[PDB]
C-alpha cells in the first residue's frame, strides 16, 4: 500500500501531540514516508513528544527568524536522510502572533513590532524555508502549507488574519521559484482544530465562530480530530495531485462554500 | 494497494479514447476500483472504446436529458453492480453547448433553447445523477463533476463559460444533498486537454478571430503554469479525480480543486 | 447639481411600490434622469405604480421571453425618447423563479423546465436586453443588473442562488459586447430587501449583525443610490463587475 | 452643483503632478471638496505640486512609519480644519516597497528587514491612518485606499504583492472599526498608470518597452480600454467612494481597471 511509500519528507511545527504537525508526521508515516522533523522552543520536550510517532525520524533545530538555522538547514538534512539523498516532501506547519494582536486586544492597539514579528513567522518563513529546502528537493514534490480562511474578517483572529492573507501570497509566488524544480506549491486551509495554540467576552466570539463551521459544513466539522486535515497534507505530499500550485486546498468540511 | 481498492465507481462521459472519462476510468480501474460504465448516444461505438480499458466494466444507456434514464438509473446500476451493494464513488464527465453557443458566433445571437439545452446537459445534470445515485451511494462516497474555470470571462468558450458558472453554483446545493448521505460532493477544474469536444469550434474558426484568440488562450496556459501544462496529457487530471474519489480528501465538499498547473493562480 | 443630469435611462422591474426598481426610477428622477420604463404582464396596474414617481415616464410592455417585443424595443424606445436621442442607461431589475426551485421545496425536485425558465428569465434575458439596447446607446453608457451574491450556498434561495451564479457569468461576456460601443455592463449586488419577491428570517438577519455600518432590509435607498453611482459617469472603469450594497455583511464571517 | 459639496477630505500620497493622490485630489475640489493634505518626505517641492491644485489647501507632514506624527496628526488636522470641525474623508494613497522586493531581483532574496518595511508603509498604515483620524471623522464618512488586485501572483510585482493582499485583509478589519463611527473603508483597485512609484517596478534598461506591453495587454483585456497615461478615471471612483452614493459598501473593494480582471484574456 502506502500513499507516501519511498518519500523523504520534512515536516515543521510539532510542538505538542495536538499540534497539527504531529498528527500530518503520525498519518505520513502510517503511509510509509521516512520523515525529518524540525522544532523551534524546547527541543528535549519536542523529542519526548516526537518519541510517539509510529516510528524514529531525525529532530533538528529551526527557528525560522534565524538566519544561520536557515543558511544551515539543507546541509543538516542532506546529514539526516543520508548525502545523494534528497526531500520529497516539505510541510510547513508554524504560526505565531504576539497576544497583543490576536483576541480581545483592540485591532488597533498592535505595534507593528508584534505585527511584523507574527507576519515573519506566519507568512515570510514560508518562502525562507522554500528558500532552503528547494535545492534539496527532488522533481514531482511537494512544498505544503497550513492555512485559516482569511478571505473576509473575523473577531478574535484579528492580525493573524492578515498574516495568513500575507502566506497565501507568498504561496503563489513560492510556486513560480519552485516550479522551476518540478516541485508544487499549495496551502491546506484548515477548519478549526483543537490544538494549544488556539477570557469571558472573547471565549464568547471563539465559541460562537467555533459552532458555525460544524453548522455549515454539509458533512460536519470535528474540531477534535485533526486526521482529516492530516490525511489533506498527505494527498497532495503524493504524486496525486501532480496538476495543482500556488493553490489552497479546503480541509474545512465544507464550511467555507455555505453561507449558513 | 490501489488507491481506490474496493471502490465501486460510476464513470459517465466516455466517447473517445482521449476523452476525459476515458482516461480516469484507466486510472481508476489500475488502482483497483470496480467500474460501471454510462454512454450517451452511439452506444456500440462507445463500448468499443470501453472495450479499450484494462479490465471489465458493465456500460449503461444514460442520456441525461431523458428523465425515463434516470428513473431507471439507480436500478440498473444496482442489477450491474449486485444486489445489497452500492456506489462509494460517481464521475460526471459530461457537457455540451450548441455550435450557436460558442466560438465564432457572437454571444448575442444564441438563441434560449440552444444555451438552455447546454445548460441542462451541463449543469443540471449534475444534480438529476446525484438525485438519481444517492439512494444507492455508501457513507464516505465521492461526487466528482468537471468544470472550467469560469470566473473570468474569455474568447469563444461563451454560453459553455455560463454553464460552468452554474455547475460550480449547482455543485455547492449537490453538498448539502450528499452530506445527509455521508457522501461528498467536488469539480475538478481541469486545465485544456486535447479531447474532441472543441473539433468543431476550432475546425470553424480557422481563418477568423477566436481561432487564433482560443490559440493563445491554449498557449498562455503553458505559461501561466509555475509546473507547466501539457494539453495532450489528461493523466494528471485523471488523477486529481481519483484523489477526490480516494478517502484522502474527506473534509472537502461543495468546493473546486484546481489540475491546471497552478495557471490560475497566475496573472502571467 | 443632479448625479444623472441630462441622461435618459431605461429601468424594468417595476411592479410595485416596494420593487427595487421602483426606488432605482425615483432616486434617478430625483437626481435629474429621464425615463422610459418597460413592464411585464400587468401594463395598467403599473402605470398606476409608477403615476406615483416625481415625474412622468412612457411605459413598454416588455416579456423578456417574447421575442417579437424585443425585436421591436430599441424602436419603441426611440419613439419615446424622440429623433436624435439615445439611452445613457439599462437598469435590469428582472427575476423569477418557479416555487419548485426555492424554498421548503426539496433541491433534486425542481424539474428543469421550472429551473430554465427562471434562467430564461433571470439570466440569459440580461443579455438579450443588452443586444436589443446597446445599438441605440450612447458612449459612457452603463448597463446595470441586480444580484444577489451567489457565490456560497445558502437555505431557501435554492435554484434562484445558480440563476444568479449565471447572471454573474453573462455580465461579465455582456461587458465584452458593450465595450464595443463605449458602455460599461455591472450588476450590484444587494443585501436582502423587504420586497413582494423559517432559514429565510435567520439568514436575513444575518446580513444586519455581519455588517459593519448595519443592514436595513426595510430600506431599499441605499441599494437604488448604488445603481445610480454606477448610472453615474462616477464609476467610468468599472465593468464586467459586481458592487456590494449589503452594508459590507459579505466581508465579514461574523 | 458638486459630488463632495462641504466635505471635509483629508488626502495622503501626492508626490508629483501624476500621483493618483493628485488627480483624487484635483477632482476632489472641483466637485467642491474641501482638503487637509498630507505629503511624506520631498516636503518643501509637495507645497510647489499642491500649489498646481485649483484651490490652496493645508499641508502637513505625514510620515507613516512616524509614531509622533500619527499621534499629533489629528491635532494637526483639527488647526487645519478649524476647532469644532470633523473630517468626512480620508484618502490613504502610500505606498513603498525597497528594490530587493520589487521587480528582477529573486524573491527569495528581499531580506525580512525590506519585506516588513513596505508592509508596514504600504499594508499596516491603512490601519494607523484609521486609529489617528477616526475620532475626527463625522458620521457617514469614507475611508479609502488604493489596491493593485494582488489575487494572482505576477513578474515584478513580487513582494509589492504581498503588501497588497495584507492590505485588502487590513480593509476588511479596518471597515469593522469605522463601522462604529459611522464611516465606511473600501479600496480602489486600480489598473496600472504611469506614476513616480511605477518606475520602481519596471526596468529589467527595459522600462519604455515593459511599458508598451503593460499598457498595450491591459488597454486589450479591458472590455473598455485602459489609458496608463490618465488617472482620471481611477480619481473618479475614489471621488464616487468618498461621496453618498455608495452609502452601504465597506471592507470591499471597487476596481478601477477597465474591468480587466473580469476577463481572462
Ligand atoms: N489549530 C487550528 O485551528 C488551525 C487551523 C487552521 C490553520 N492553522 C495553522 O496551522 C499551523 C499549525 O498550528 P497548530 O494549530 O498546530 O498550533 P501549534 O502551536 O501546535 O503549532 C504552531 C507551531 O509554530 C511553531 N513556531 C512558532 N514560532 C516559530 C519560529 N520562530 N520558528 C519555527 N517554529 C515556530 C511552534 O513551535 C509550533 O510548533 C499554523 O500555521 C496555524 O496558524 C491552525
Ligand atoms: N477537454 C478540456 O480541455 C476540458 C477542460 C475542462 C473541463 N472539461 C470538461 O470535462 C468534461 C468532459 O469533456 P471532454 O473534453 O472529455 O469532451 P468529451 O466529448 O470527451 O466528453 C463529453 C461527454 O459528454 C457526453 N454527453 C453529451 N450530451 C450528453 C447527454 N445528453 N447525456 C449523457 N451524456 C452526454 C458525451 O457523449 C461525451 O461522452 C466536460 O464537462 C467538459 O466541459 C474539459
Ligand atoms: N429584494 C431583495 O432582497 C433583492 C436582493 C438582491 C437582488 N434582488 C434582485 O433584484 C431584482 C428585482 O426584484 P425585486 O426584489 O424588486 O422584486 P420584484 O418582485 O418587485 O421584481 C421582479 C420583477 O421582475 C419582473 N419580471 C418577471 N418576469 C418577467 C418577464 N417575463 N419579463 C419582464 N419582466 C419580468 C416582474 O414583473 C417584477 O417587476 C431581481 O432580479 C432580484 O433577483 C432582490
Ligand atoms: N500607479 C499605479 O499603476 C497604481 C495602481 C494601483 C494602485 N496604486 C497604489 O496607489 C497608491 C499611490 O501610488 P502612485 O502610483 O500614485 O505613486 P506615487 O509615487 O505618485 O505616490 C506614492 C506615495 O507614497 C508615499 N509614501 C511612501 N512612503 C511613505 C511614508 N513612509 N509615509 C507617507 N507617505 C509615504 C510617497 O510620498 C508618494 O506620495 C499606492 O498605494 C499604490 O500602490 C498605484
Ligand atoms: O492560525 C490558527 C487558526 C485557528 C482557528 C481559529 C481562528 C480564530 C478563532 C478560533 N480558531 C487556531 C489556531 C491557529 O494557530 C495559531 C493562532 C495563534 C497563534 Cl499565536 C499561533 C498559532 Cl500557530
Ligand atoms: O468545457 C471544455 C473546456 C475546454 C477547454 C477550453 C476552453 C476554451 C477554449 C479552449 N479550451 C475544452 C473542452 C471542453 O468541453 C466541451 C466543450 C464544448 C462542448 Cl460542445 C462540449 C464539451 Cl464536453
Ligand atoms: O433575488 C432575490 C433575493 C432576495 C433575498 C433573499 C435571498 C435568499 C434568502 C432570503 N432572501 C429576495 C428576493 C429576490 O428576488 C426574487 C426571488 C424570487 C422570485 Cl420568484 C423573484 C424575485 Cl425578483
Ligand atoms: O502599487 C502599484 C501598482 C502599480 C501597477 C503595476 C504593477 C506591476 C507592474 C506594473 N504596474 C504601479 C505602481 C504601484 O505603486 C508602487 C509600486 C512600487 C513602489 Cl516602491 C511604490 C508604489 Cl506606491
Amino acid at each position: 500500500t502506502g500513499l507516501l511509500d519511498g518519500k523523504r519528507i520534512l515536516v515543521s511545527g510539532i510542538i505538542t501531540d495536538s499540534s497539527i504537525a504531529f498528527h500530518i508526521a503520525r498519518v505520513a508515516q502510517e503511509q510509509g514516508a521516512q520523515l525529518v522533523l524540525t522544532g523551534f522552543d524546547r527541543l528535549r520536550l519536542i523529542q519526548r513528544i516526537t518519541d510517539r510517532l509510529p516510528a524514529k525520524a531525525p529532530l533538528l533545530e529551526l527557528d525560522v527568524q534565524n538566519e544561520e538555522h536557515l543558511a544551515s538547514l539543507a546541509g543538516r538534512v542532506t546529514e539526516a536522510i543520508g548525502a545523494g539523498n534528497k526531500l520529497d516532501g516539505v510541510v510547513h506547519s508554524i504560526g505565531f502572533m504576539p497576544q497583543t494582536g490576536m483576541g480581545i486586544n483592540p485591532f488597533f492597539d498592535a505595534p507593528y513590532a508584534d505585527v511584523s514579528k507574527g507576519i515573519h513567522i506566519s507568512a515570510y518563513s514560508y518562502a525562507s524555508m522554500a528558500k532552503a529546502l528547494l535545492p534539496i528537493m527532488n522533481p514531482g514534490g511537494s512544498i505544503v502549507g497550513m492555512d485559516f480562511d482569511p478571505s473576509r474578517a473575523m473577531p478574535a483572529y484579528n492580525w493573524m488574519t492578515v498574516a495568513k492573507s500575507a502566506l497565501e501570497s507568498v504561496n503563489r509566488f513560492v510556486a513560480r521559484e519552485a516550479g522551476k524544480y518540478g516541485v508544487r506549491s499549495n496551502l491546506v486551509a484548515a477548519g478549526p482544530i483543537r490544538t494549544l495554540a488556539m477570557g469571558e467576552e472573547a471565549g464568547a466570539q471563539i465559541q460562537l465562530l467555533e459552532e458555525g463551521w460544524d453548522q455549515r459544513a454539509p458533512i460536519g466539522w470535528n474540531m477534535k480530530d485533526a486526521t482529516p486535515v492530516a490525511k489533506t497534507v498527505c494527498a497532495l505530499l503524493s504524486d496525486w495531485l501532480p496538476a495543482t500550485t500556488g493553490d489552497i486546498i479546503y480541509a474545512d468540511g465544507g464550511a467555507h462554500t455555505q453561507l449558513l
